[PDB]
């Protein structure tokens, strides 16, 4: 008998994404060849251990799919090692930090207000439960990040590792001045480039590979792929010692299906088509932000360098909870963000972060963004209605998903 | 472009699936529908929080789904609380173990070469890492538990945790004794049911949900669902404490394809087929046990309450690592493991372990045994043969998959 319940859900839920604007920034669309590898019989299969050293028989052909992942990730962002893994962006971060830390340790991260992910030493994670935390912010006269701040920083603590990389950073990162930090003060350099690996490995955004002991990322958000983790190094030796953390050290039987859905994501990244893809992503990005500026809002550092851009809602009075409601009951997905410095709480803010990679890969192009601007501007100054609801509905429908 | 390179791999996985005997006891075949759920677009929503209390709006339905797996995990385990986040079963028992203690803290549980599982205690994983392991084991005569002996180390170590359940205990457990012991020294009792999962939900194993303080499990193995993992208690207050060591803990976001996919399975082990399954599923262990050992294989404990065993070859003049080798080179997939105080090495083990969940799930019946047995003896004493390769072929696609 067919589970009827659970698939009338499904089918609500693929109407819902057709029907709305998704500009969340670590969101995407994966295409539906991914889905069929994801939705494969490989999740049949108990693989512990790796390539040619697995704990079980019967792997000869996960095995063929598991190196076809990884000498794919190593050929797609040059590197000379990459475990393919890891369940998730957390997990990939979590072997990470057991493979060069020991709790008790000195951990480095960019404070979660500032733009910060929750694994960068939040107290409520196990970054911060494990490690004693340093983080760094952005000036608030600049609104970047302040390398000399870093530096002193990470001189005071003697961080064991510093984490280069941001869930809601709106600029580009200097990794070989990290790396130099990371170097005066012997500690290891985690890139995390989770946000903005798909534009790394379209060569939109400066490569962490050769600056970072490590890099760390999610397959999924602008690398476009299923969600899970990843890791890379230009290191084996480490590379190596990683292995290890990830099994037996915190995880057990990996996902296959997954891993060949990685392995298709790959794919897709190494075809011309993805640069493409990646330009307009940037491209949508840089315009969207200076459509809602000359429509009277103020962009966070004045613009972006690439998916995504925040925006101080000051200028026209509205909180990010607020912004954030309203759009939502339009049919369009954003999320609040503290801008530096916010005078309002956390749960409130005085902005929002809006990103478009996911609504690139519907098709929406430079062009569109005035009119985008101008139906995000509509809902936050006229308020939610009917009117405004079906004219997104009816955009959104316009630009068919993969 | 398709990636035909990898979905060739996939072709030829799913052709060695039909043409093998895949007698690894803690792997299983998925329903069609089960996949549907798991390559659905739900892997494109960020759902990172619970239902109802998420980080980002647009989760309306997923709320309905994770909500679904969750009530439904309750009612098949009749269990106050669940949690169907954990990417795995290792993730569940991570986040439970950070939940009840402190790194530094005594943990009690199945010693691995007596049959725990590596997340109970093995100094390589993380289990053994953050925290004191005492380990508890079979008595050599019989190779079973001795409650009574399980008893004496938990006075003399005082855990904080104690774990029962195992990967590789062919028989059943004393739930509420070891609920007793716990109290005798204050422990909470984590029962991690992962490997009789779908024996518990068909009423044909003890359940541990009213003895336990908290039950972890994968939700792959005799439950037969997606791979990933689950959290049970019949306290929801504890159980508040542990969603929160899931996310923002050692988690970011949920897997929602693969939740879907649980509640698809958990509907599927609420049929009454599924209870029809389940004790055929025990019915082939006992039975193929019973071969085996009418051929003169050595069954520790001498048979099995459950979907598993384990055969010593030490008389046979055989490792578990040649064994597995052996059998795997004709199609018949197992992995090798420790006896009861192995003299072997774990790399390379006195035995190999054999269930019966997905040939049963194939339609393999008891009365079928006796020819599987008989591969599996000719494959050890005569090695490997294109004759005896074909033969277990032709059982193998005698038989449909799911
Ligand atoms: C998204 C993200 C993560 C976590 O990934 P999950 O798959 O949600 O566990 C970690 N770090 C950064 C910078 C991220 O953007
Ligand atoms: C399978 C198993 C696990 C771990 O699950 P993974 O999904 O492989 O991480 C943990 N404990 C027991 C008893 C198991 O059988």
């Amino acid at each position: 008998k067919r589970d009827e319940a659970l698939f009338e859900l499904i089918a609500l839920e693929e109407k819902r994404q057709r029907e709305g604007l998704e500009l969340i920034a670590s969101e995407n669309f994966v295409s539906k060849q991914v889905r069929e590898a994801v939705g494969s019989v490989l999740t049949n299969k108990y693989a512990e251990g790796y390539p040619g050293a697995r704990y079980y028989g019967g792997c000869e052909v996960i095995d063929r799919v598991e190196s076809l992942a990884i000498e794919r990730a190593k050929a797609l962002f040059g590197a000379a090692w990459a475990n393919v893994q890891p369940h998730s962006g957390s997990q990939a971060n979590m072997a990470v930090y057991m493979a060069l830390m020991e709790p008790g340790d000195t951990l480095m991260g960019m404070d979660l207000a500032a733009g910060g992910h929750l694994t960068h030493g939040s107290r409520v994670n196990f970054s911060g439960k494990l490690y004693k935390v340093v983080s760094y912010g952005v000036r608030p006269d600049t609104e970047l990040i302040d390398l000399e701040e870093v530096r002193r920083l990470a001189l005071e603590h003697r961080p064991k590792v510093i984490v280069a990389g941001a869930s809601a950073y709106p600029r580009f990162w200097d990794f070989k001045a990290f790396r130099e930090i990371a170097d005066e003060v012997g500690a290891y350099l985690v890139v995390d480039m989770a946000h903005f690996a798909g534009l790394v490995a379209a060569g939109l955004h400066p490569n962490p590979l050769p600056y970072a002991h490590v890099v760390t990322s999610t397959t999924h958000k602008t690398l476009r792929g299923p969600r899970g983790g990843l890791i890379l190094s230009n290191d084996p030796e480490l590379g190596k010692r990683i292995d290890k953390l990830i099994f037996p050290g915190i995880q057990g039987g990996p996902l296959e299906h997954v891993i060949a859905g990685k392995a298709v994501a790959f794919f897709e990244a190494l075809q011309p088509e993805f640069k493409e893809y990646s330009r307009l992503v940037v491209e949508n990005a840089k315009r969207l932000a200076e459509e809602l500026a000359r429509r009277g809002y103020r962009i966070v550092t004045g613009g972006t360098d690439n998916h995504l851009f925040l925006v101080d809602l000051r200028p026209k009075g509205l909180t990010g909870k607020e912004a954030e409601e309203r759009l939502d009951a339009v049919g369009i997905t954003v999320n609040k963000n503290a801008i530096p410095f916010d005078p309002k709480p956390p749960r409130v803010t005085s902005g929002i972060r809006i990103g478009t990679p996911a609504i690139t890969t519907r098709g929406f192009t430079p062009e569109e963004m005035p009119l985008v601007a101008e139906l995000i501007d509509r809902a936050l100054l006229e308020g939610p209605s009917e009117a405004l609801r079906e004219e997104v509905r009816r955009l959104a429908l316009a630009h068919p998903m993969p």
